[PDB]
């Protein structure tokens, strides 16, 4: 519980902010038949021409005849649909109200990817940022289903919410029009908790390791749940040494910061029908220990971000605490520890014994987090549950396989990797699912432990980590999300809080 | 035509072997019910004990020899177990007061084994083979396995037995002990022409590029066009200036080798119901040009073996002009060269336009493979084909994504990738399918050129390319087989000779 | 003059558009003090609000349309703010109800605006003519402006403005129209109007060299560059002369020559002139450096951050001087004799190239050992600057993509000015002033001379123990002078726009304008 300092000036807890902007802006969908209308604020029409960099044509009826006028075919002619590009333009409307009016371009496909629609969203914000307005409407020239219309709403709000925890006027409504908008209003509130979960992952990654460290991420995973009346036990390392957790607590002894495992338990009102463990990586600041990140690429400055999967559990514990399934139980685990080079760090080539027995030669200090995962497994396995699925920023290799925007799905039994697949689809979160290669399994015969860390000849590393996480669970349905290329965002500068809404979506669905 | 020489001991030819010792060997296939005879040779049970950890040994079969039978008693064999790969060699006379050679090779501990499991029994098979000079060798199946993994089998033990000694300075009879014998008579001669399509891919790859450069290499697929009796032409240089092959001819700017087209087709008697254009990359050695090899880990002495897509195209045409599939028209496709550096060779940052019109910034001379692919795919679909298929050693990425014993397939067709992925299972030579990330496409965004050859943001290098590859065919199902992890056997020293099955088994199925 | 290929489809010439949509633009210049008529296209107001950071918008101007100016109240504009580089639009109907566009772009709150400083308020204009059709574009000046700032408003706004698709084929730009018309409102029009017609010629020099840097290696090589300039000094009536290999042996240029030896192209020497009618009272070598590609040649450009992928941009001293005399060529200078010299040539990797190691011979007898051949630009230069010094001139500048190093000394804003002559150098400084494009005089270190001192030959080309190669380099150019007044431009770090991807062009205006001081 107490936060460990060098000086007094060292920060002991991790600012978070609840309640949000956001949570202010009031949300009302109108179908576009009838006609929209142009009063205030910023109107916004996306439009796209099934051809490509093709003319915008608004084919929404608008009951102002100024603002008519400078929608006609004839001048919006000037403009073209090249997606993600915009212009918008202020004028008087017809009762002298002065009001802005633009479009972003959709391009020229008919179905929008989650991609496609993340850069719709980013033009829009853009204008958000550059305008004082007290209200932004969006008129849908375009087709969208359900899931698709919500991942607008969480994106637009993820996006537009700008994170000022370490620095030393938001639009008060939203409007959207859409044709058979009924359908589309019960998405609303659904995205705003969608929204909040992913946000408040993203303020624990960004979060730095002075301030985001094992003690003080635990103390925000036990007032998390308080919050939310989960069941909450934080293990430290006296219960941790009599678990004889001793691959995840090998790993944490060269930091400054105590191990703590995060145990968070949701447990609905009725008969409880499944049971799922969901575990996170959660390694608070990864210095790759004696294995130090030092090669170029290795982007040790990067490292807070080694909690994402920690942090992705606790945004989907705050969405399931919220809209309350029926008839599971979740428990939301987290092995959290720190990896640093000190007289007292783990070194290449110990030999150290995991929960289950399994003794263990580690080739690599810097390939920490199977250590820590490995005993999390083992954990979640004597809790008797029906699927355990962990998420991790795990393998660097992932960049070089899917790249920055899908994340890897590895698995030991079909049917959960088709319904991680399936919430993937619903979430809008993208996952592609790779092979357990079993041919690769000999690579991690030790010849003095039971198995190898690491491989000293295979360049697969995802698959190899995968291998060595299978040894851990014995008898259940499991499955290994690695989100290391698509966890954080490299060209905004932040994290994308990815897969709070997957794992949420997997729980409800 | 005539091969260009520096020395006059430059070699002119890639040496060819057609009839291996493997082809020798007469094989016979005996239903197990009638017993083994002995006598001959050494003869070998393969024997698994299913769920006992490392069970003991039980020989099944019944044996025509009081003496041997009573040697392969449940007693005498229990000592033994059946831990995969394991072998024993045993030495008795039988009836005939005739000493006579038979031992085991454990199966272990599944009752179906897996195709990496058989390959393991097979190399057990291959060291006792190796050891001993024998005129025949006798196998008996106590296990079972469908016609599919039989045929893999004897694939496998005919492409390992086999050693290429065309650079240095065998049994005669095969039996086979099997239940149901006649449903797996069929497979012997099927496993004997995969075998050769396969070991010729390997013959092709494994010859340095000395020898197998783009003159060689495309006389040596019209000698193999000539020997099946397909249709063939060799596009030279003066006709792919015609066809203004742009990107291609960039790449051999630099050789003293003109570029070669390969162009063969096989067409079947009837109606043709389907037309397939398979494509193969062939870059006979791939130095890097300008972008040298010269990382650590670049692998500059593996480079060889960059024309592997080439060489299963032509194993293909092997098994298809030999098997003769009816209902189909199948064109073989080849853009041959070699990338080098010299005064004559394209430069990093030289825009250059491709058959279809469109131009390319070059980013990377070692992003050769995509370039030369990019002309050959343009062909393909201007032969009015239903599906293209290329096969590549194109990015090292795929080393860090599936390894060396998956290939990975790309497409824009989820009914072809389908198909390719039955394929490999009936092949036995594994796919994995992986995404072309559309995301990633602006990033080939060119401020001067229609595109850009390279990514200079994105990591994921094999998705890249796929990306690349297409903007090169406009309204055709296409796939797309990256081999570059699976195509060097590191261990064993040599190629593999992947994708020659996969191909055939595509056609075949079709 | 006949370029060689090595298949049919290699190129034979580079592209260069002469005749540009911005050729096509009537521009007018009006007194403020008479109002703005508004009545199409888009009319956009530079705004600033000194001393007030990020303060409100307030138009200054009368404009000459009840509508519009109801429009541009001050209730009505206090929404916006003037941060430097900010924009907005508006529609509205005028007094004759016909639609019209009007627009401003913030020139924020220090009534003194840096040249990097007008470079973002363009480039937001330049935006708002993206992606829109429009006839007619007006500006409003409401802030305060030199001659030389204006014309380098215009000179900017030409050169972004202008998209270079000379090598596009399937993806050429359907929906890019240009503007007709421009106008533009400012306080004392009179005494603007002649920077109009000088901003268009110093645009198209600087385009001109953006051109030729931007051509990729297979289409600009020193055959085709060589080339390009004869047709440049053809239409422009400058006497001119291509020195060919037989020409550079008898010149004995060893040094020059030994760097071409692995190119397919033979090494051409471009040696253009302008002299002026009457009186010549000063004569000036202008000397670009012009390696059409640079591999590193067996030093190649194999490490990371080497970036060979940018080396068609070695020739971008060249360009620079090319593009001089394009401007000098039109406008026509009194009193001077001005010389144009390249010394071009390809380094490249071959049976051929010269080697690490070699000791070659310059023009002037100096033996030269070679101890990088990367370091190629500067044996150029030696045999091109003692050529220069043979014509008896009085200044002698070149100007040069030289060492990487300058990206970590004065990184992408600024080039290095070295030189053996104080005049000479203020004279650089303020020709890098009237042209807007900057500069930050660097000193040669003689303490470092000993390190170029070789065992075998007069002299090493490179130093094995210092670092600081801009310098070294500078020192090794100073040795093949041997009594005119000598300055050096390091453009490596400033020659490339990394993030428009892209050449500046960068060096024409300014050397434009240090001959047209002198
Ligand atoms: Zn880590
Ligand atoms: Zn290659
Ligand atoms: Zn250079």
């Amino acid at each position: 519980s107490e936060v460990p300092q060098v000086v007094s000036l060292d920060p002991t807890s991790i600012p978070i902010e609840y309640n949000t902007p956001i949570h202010d802006i009031k949300v009302q969908v109108y179908d576009i038949k009838g006609g929209c209308n142009v009063e205030e604020g910023l109107t916004i029409f996306l439009v796209n021409n099934p051809k490509e960099n093709g003319p915008v044509k608004i084919s929404s009826k608008v009951n102002d005849k100024q603002v008519s006028e400078f929608l006609k075919d004839e001048n919006m002619e000037k403009f073209n649909v090249k997606l993600g590009t915009s212009k918008h333009f202020y004028m008087f409307n017809d009762n002298k109200n002065s009001v802005a009016v633009g479009y972003v371009g959709c391009g020229s496909v008919a179905d929008l990817s989650e991609a496609d629609m993340k850069r719709v969203v980013l033009s829009l914000v853009t204008m958000l940022h550059d305008n004082k307005l007290s209200k932004l409407t969006v008129v849908f020239e375009i087709n969208v289903d359900k899931n698709l219309f919500r991942f607008f709403l969480e994106t637009l709000f993820y996006e537009y919410m700008t994170d000022e925890r370490f620095k030393s006027e938001y639009i008060k409504h939203l409007g959207v029009y859409i044709n058979n908008a009924d359908t589309y209003k019960e998405e609303v509130e659904k995205a705003r908790v969608y929204y909040f979960g992913t946000y408040y992952a993203s303020q624990l990654i960004a979060a730095p390791s002075n301030y985001c460290n094992p003690v003080s991420l635990s103390n925000a995973a036990v007032e998390l749940a308080q919050k939310l009346n989960l069941e909450y036990k934080i293990l430290g390392v006296k219960e941790l040494e009599e678990l004889k957790m001793g691959a995840y607590l090998s790993v944490g002894k060269g930091s400054m910061y105590p191990n703590k495992f995060i145990h968070l338990t949701y447990k609905s009102k009725g008969d409880v029908k499944k049971k799922i463990a969901l575990v996170g990586k959660g390694i608070t600041f990864d210095s790759g220990g004696y294995n130090l990140k030092a090669a170029p690429g290795s982007m040790i400055d990067l490292m807070k971000f080694d909690m994402s999967g920690c942090a992705a559990v606790l945004g989907c514990a705050y969405c399931v605490g919220t809209l309350k399934p029926e008839n599971v139980e979740i428990h939301f685990l987290s092995a959290v520890c720190e990896n640093m080079v000190s007289k007292n760090s783990y070194r290449p080539g110990d030999i150290i014994t995991a929960s289950n027995g399994k003794t263990i030669e580690v080739g690599n200090t810097d390939a920490e987090g199977r250590l820590t995962l490995a005993d999390a497994l083992v954990y979640a396995e004597k809790l008797g549950v029906d699927y355990i699925v962990d998420i991790a920023t795990l393998t660097g290799a992932m960049l070089y396989s899917l790249g920055t925007s899908y994340a890897g799905v590895f698995g030991n039994n079909e049917e959960l990797i088709n319904k991680i697949l399936q919430s993937s689809k619903t979430s809008n979160e993208p996952v592609w699912w790779l092979p357990i290669i079993n041919e690769y399994r000999a690579t991690l015969n030790s010849k003095y432990a039971d198995i190898n860390q690491i491989s000293s000849s295979v360049k697969a590393s995802s698959i190899v980590a995968s291998l060595f996480l299978k040894e851990f669970v014995q008898n259940t349905a499991w499955a290994h999300i690695d989100i290391a290329g698509v966890s954080w965002n490299f060209k905004a500068r932040k994290p994308k809080g990815f897969g709070v809404r997957l794992l949420t979506e997997f729980v409800l669905n």
